């Protein structure tokens, strides 16, 4: 139980005589405006503040805000500056705490650096009543828990107006945006599953997968290892071919075009939605620059340079930042190197001959992801440290700049293994004549049997699927870190902002639009993550957290630029994934230039290249030839080269240049047309809606001609 | 001589009784506000209007505008709504005519459709005094002629403030923008001439031009005609090789990168410049939509549909518009076809044997350009007609939409021959085994001897150089169409807007940034056109034209979007001009893959392909073999194919695929990096300047704290 107050205060009861000395200076300044009262309880005492009327419209008229009017045309109230209710119970606790907090910022000797100084420990508004409990008299928070934050009701809409009224415009703006994201993922997921099912239908009626799964060929490949690997049948490893056609379907290209156009129309939908929201709440964009106090070490260094009586050191630490990005890349690839080398060439010790080499990939990805998740906090801390060194101007500039520097780091270490696997995997190894040795002592890396697409898909799928669960489970074992009202809310967690909360969503959006070329069904997994995530966040904002202060923002700001950036980067990278990785272009080239008939047959016989086994470099031979055939005289590998019985052997063939030319041509055409379409749907859909335009115009007319009297 | 009036009126003295009947209705409405007086003179009488004071600040306070204040902080006067001069001679004739014109628009029974109706013939403000003349008492127009509009003083700066004060914000905005364009062309031209001179230096020290100009080879090419052409020496046509190296220099690539970055920094410079101009004149962007009356056939069709008691027919005529664009393309190429066929295979008749075939190209381009310039007015008239059929909403929407539809047409017919020559010229012809016949009766077109770059350069150079002169000279032979003050100004030309005046500048900007890949030195020619053009336009606005009405705009609007569009389109098209046309990539491929040494030699011996002359299709042989050599057994052509003594003959060789792959790879890399750099310099340079920001902030502070008293 309490009376009707606004903002709390947590002092620390017992240098320290300076803490208690200066501690009473601030409330003497607070006698002038607010009516404060304090109390004594169990362990450490607290200070209380209550607003009185005759200064509250003084501060409410200090700034221009809108409140509901007296008149109402066409079944809806209108808004104006400050008049025509007169109840003395119409100021919401959100608004009351907002005004009180503005008085807290305005006077100083600010309370922010005073709070971080050590004299005060916390400064937070309280909430009315309690979530759930017994016999509460219709709490608003209880209503919000009963309608929004429970797992039982997930499929019903966001009650966005109530959450705006109770938590403020920023939090409500976040949940509104995530609502729009999850709502836009529905047709993306449905079309995703349609494309995957069309992949499932045409499995047993294609040419390449039959020709790989066929018996009676006795065709043998080159050993793909240095020492301890033998020759192997094409018909042996044929599951990966079946799933390969399940993923590189000629409908998946259509799905990629659909996804780029989907990202663009998502941007349009959200611009339109925040436009109508900024109608419904506040539209006056004349927010005062320089109003808030500056970041205090700029004042401290201004005292230093003021004693001395630079714009170069920031550029120097920007170069330091780029250095950090580069070794973030190469350290990422090093970590993938170690993870692939979790268990290499271990066949000599057990002699049990399992040699399945499938779960090895799974351990590589899992151990890999543990290293990413552990490294991520480190990169965040380096970001805060470096940005702290930079000494920016204000609070807003500090938050913006820190946001950017955090995002680059999480982008890099979160997407570098997928870039390594999708592109640079099995390209740089030579012919069986001469292998490319790294560290000048052993071979680089061979591809997966039948294509390096499977590692991409099962690696991608459990990052996007399981990153959250591995993060939540492992994060706690790692040591990461009649009752009175303020004593309840003191024991809650503090509030830290929304940047660690937006960040995961932007990266997830990356996993959607950056790799749906080789792997469809991705918006499905993002949706299944998303439904659980939104309600988990709601339960976090109600249960485990104290109230925020509700600073009134008008748009999310930087995150829209980051989304537009990722959504524009998507196109070129999907072009390279379709052309290079997906093995789609050699099928079309073989269907148009080397057909020998109408349709394709012997595509696999076209790709392979017939090495002569007598030409290894004295020790790169297989150790024990397995002799599945009686003997073996020639092995085959897939690199488009000429057979050895021609006068030139092992050189770069004609077909390599032909297929390379076709691949690059597809990159040009795809990138240009999809840039044009994505710019087109930007141009077509109006950023402003009609209803808001004519509705604010009608409101302006009725306000003026009702106002002149 | 006159007294001090503002706006004239031209009636038509003698159905007609309705003209004189309704003609007196408007001045009876004008008795209420303005003091009008009329006169009688020579041929057809006129009506005069003079403003009086006590209604003039009524209308000046009807709208918010800024006028100079009384106070001045830091050596500069400030501005505010309307107060604190009080002279009754401080309203400029521009402003007085502006207010009078607003009263002319506001009351109706509008004067615009009344003017186009037939009752009134003209309605124009007059000017003070006269340009030049004898013993004038310091005319402002005389000052402007003496300082700005004369050819004698061209190199001195634009007096932009005076022209804003005397002609208004729109005209001054035009001349300001063109000033920025011409000023930005200086370093572009200097770097252009540096690149051309670097081309001039390295002529006699290269490999390919020596190898073409060399004697002692006796190498012969295939005849390049159907019947009446013989075999020819490579050393014969060697001027075109020399100039070819003069144009496809490996420094010209650097110049192309410089030009894309130049276009982007031009956009930044002009955004910044109109920002400071909109500081100096008017910054309140809250201009009233729907204030002006609507376009009258929308009211007429609203009367029709109002009797009946569509949004599809506009889409249908948009499809009609796209049809018009397509046959504008193909008609353009047809016209080039005719112009190339101005004199074809005429060698049979004279038997004089000149056969120079150089001036033939010149006649093709000249006749071509006559056809473009004659066709251009037709396309303009179709644009006005079609847009008239569309029936838009307002005047502003009509001007915008007509602007767009005019620009597409002039873009298409102005750039289609250069697109045909640069790309599609000599690509589609086959090998000497089988030629590609168009119309199924005769051959398509061969390339120019030694490269199709010369036709591009000499065709481009005289369009951009001579289009203006041919337009001005031919345009007049084609029949294209004590004295009192208003009788002087009646005999002047009317005013038609700025769209035919912006249009030539945007197309010229196209000729700069769209084809500096194969042809440097282009900003030089644009500069030489430009200096003459700006002063010719100034002399036009002073001498041959009556005054405009000075509608206050705040930016050029649509033309900035068109400039950004062209400047963004420049990159991809420069990539294709460098890669495909410019013959730069085969030099690099030969320098890296078929070197046989360090540097290049025998590049020409590498390119040619050795056809066997015994394999023509019974009549495609040369008619009379010229027999410059005793006999001839093999001819050579440049198409990357295999010699006939191999088991495969005349097929597509390896080198064709290799060079094609290299070309497309260059297109990808160039387009992406130059998009990134052009986006980068957009991001770096601040769109807002510092001085304007802090200066308007200081003005706001001083205005408020000076205002509270």
């Amino acid at each position: 139980m309490d009376y009707h107050e606004d903002d709390k205060r947590f002092r620390r009861e017992e240098l320290c005589r300076e803490a208690e000395f200066l501690k009473l200076k601030m409330p003497t300044k607070k006698v002038y405006h607010i009516s404060e009262t304090r109390g004594l309880l169990k362990t450490i005492n607290s200070v209380l503040q209550k607003i009185t009327d005759p200064i509250q419209p003084k501060v409410a008229e200090h700034r221009p805000q809108t409140t509901k009017r007296l008149s109402y045309p066409f079944s809806r109230e209108k808004q104006h500056l400050f008049d025509l209710t007169d109840r003395d119970s119409f100021f919401d606790s959100k608004t009351r705490s907002t005004i009180v907090y503005e008085i807290l910022k305005r006077t100083t000797c600010g309370i922010t650096s005073l709070l971080a100084n050590g004299v005060y420990s916390a400064a937070y508004p309280l909430h009315d009543g309690d979530y759930e409990g017994d016999n509460v008299e219709f709490n608003d928070r209880k209503l919000l828990y009963e309608e929004w934050a429970s797992y039982g009701v997930f499929y019903k809409y966001q009650p966005i107006d109530l959450v705006r009224k109770y938590f403020g415009e920023k939090v409500g703006l976040y949940f509104a945006w995530l609502g729009a994201y999850t709502q836009m993922l529905i047709p993306a997921s449905i079309v995703g599953v349609i494309v995957f099912l069309y992949g499932c239908a045409t499995v047993d009626e294609n040419i390449p997968s039959m020709e790989m799964c066929d018996q009676r060929y006795n065709i043998t490949m080159c050993p793909l290892c240095d020492k301890t690997c033998s020759y192997w049948k094409m018909s042996s490893a044929c599951a990966t071919a079946r799933a390969s056609h399940l993923f590189d379907n000629p409908a998946t290209v259509f799905f990629s075009v659909f996804m780029a156009l989907w990202a663009a129309t998502f941007m349009e939908h959200w611009k339109r939605k925040q436009m109508r929201l900024n109608y419904r709440w506040d539209l006056t964009g004349f927010e005062e620059e320089e109003e808030a106090v500056k970041d205090h070490p700029r004042a401290e260094y201004e005292a230093r340079v003021l004693e001395k009586s630079p714009a170069y050191f920031t550029n120097l630490v920007s170069i330091i930042f780029m250095i950090a990005v580069t070794f973030a890349i190469v350290l990422g690839v090093i970590i993938y190197r170690i993870s692939t080398a979790a268990a290499l060439a271990m066949n000599s010790s057990p002699s049990v001959r399992s040699n399945i080499r499938v779960t090895v990939t799974a351990t590589a990805v899992i151990i890999n992801l543990v290293v990413i998740i552990l490294l991520d906090e480190v990169y965040g801390c380096i970001a805060r440290w470096l940005t702290k060194i930079e000494v920016p101007k204000t609070e807003k500039s500090f938050e913006e700049r820190l946001t950017f520097k955090a995002f680059l780091l999480k982008f890099v270490n979160s997407y570098t293994p997928i870039f390594y696997v999708a592109f640079f995997k099995g390209r740089f190894v030579g012919r069986p004549g001469d292998y490319v040795y790294i560290f000048r002592s052993f071979r680089m890396e061979e591809c997966a049997p039948g294509g390096c697409l499977m590692e991409l898909c099962i690696q991608l799928s459990i990052i996007m699927l399981g990153k959250q669960l591995i993060q939540n489970n492992l994060f706690e074992i790692g040591i990461p870190k009649r009752k009175q009202r303020y004593e309840v809310d003191f024991n809650l967690e503090p509030f830290a902002g929304l940047t660690p909360e937006y960040m995961e969503m932007i990266i997830q959006f990356g996993f959607v639009t950056l790799f749906v070329a080789s792997f469809p069904l991705a918006p499905l997994f993002a949706l299944l993550n998303n439904i659980i995530e939104i309600r988990l966040d709601a339960k976090k904002f109600v249960t485990e957290l104290r109230r925020p202060v509700a600073i009134r923002a008008k748009d999310i700001g930087i995150w829209y630029n980051i989304l537009r950036g990722v959504g524009k980067l998507a196109v070129i990278i999907n072009a390279f994934v379709i052309s290079f990785t997906s093995d789609f272009i050699p099928r079309l080239v073989y269907l148009y230039m080397y057909s020998q008939n109408g349709t394709m047959h012997g595509f696999v016989n076209h790709t392979l290249s017939s090495f002569n086994v007598s030409d290894f470099q004295n020790g790169t031979a297989p150790n024990d030839p397995l002799d599945l055939g009686y003997e073996v005289q020639i092995c085959r590998y897939k690199d488009y080269r000429e057979p050895p019985w021609s006068e030139h052997k092992y050189d770069i063939s004609k077909d390599f240049w032909a297929v390379l030319a076709a691949r690059l041509a597809f990159v040009i055409v795809f990138q240009n047309l999809v840039m044009f379409m994505s710019d087109f749907v930007d141009w077509v859909i109006p950023d402003i809606p009609k209803d808001i335009s004519q509705q604010i115009h009608k409101e302006k007319v009725l306000m003026v001609e009702l106002f002149m009297r």
